[PDB]
């Protein structure tokens, strides 16, 4: 049976009494190695997170952009818990960001300049 080279994506074939079997090369899988393990294919990350597949292709992780957290980057980070706003400025936590309201004579994103 293996003389028909049925295993795709360069998997190796083994003749057996029941039927042949394919030893597939990750990330390929399935009866004839025709399926691709692709845990990032559904685009599971949110808010611009970068999906990264595991070494065994069974799972994913998300690398979240600044201000986001959670397994899929859906959870807001509250920068105001330890406020970065300088020179007396108030901190306002927003969805996906934060705002520093500067006291007189100060400016910049963190009221640093
Ligand atoms: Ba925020």
């Amino acid at each position: 049976e293996c003389a028909s080279n049925p295993c795709l994506n360069q998997g190796t074939c083994i003749d057996d009494v029941a039927g042949y079997k394919c030893n597939c090369l990750l990330p390929y899988t399935g009866a004839t190695c025709e399926v691709v393990l692709a845990p990032c294919a559904p685009s599971p990350c949110r808010n611009g997170g970068e999906c990264r597949q595991s070494e065994d292709y069974e799972s994913f992780s998300c690398v979240c952009p600044t201000g986001w957290q959670g397994q899929t980057c859906e959870v807001d980070i509250n920068e105001c818990v330890l406020s970065p706003c300088r020179h007396g400025a108030s901190c306002q936590n927003t969805h996906g960001g934060y705002r520093c309201h500067c006291q007189a004579g100060y400016s910049g994103r963190n009221c640093e300049t």
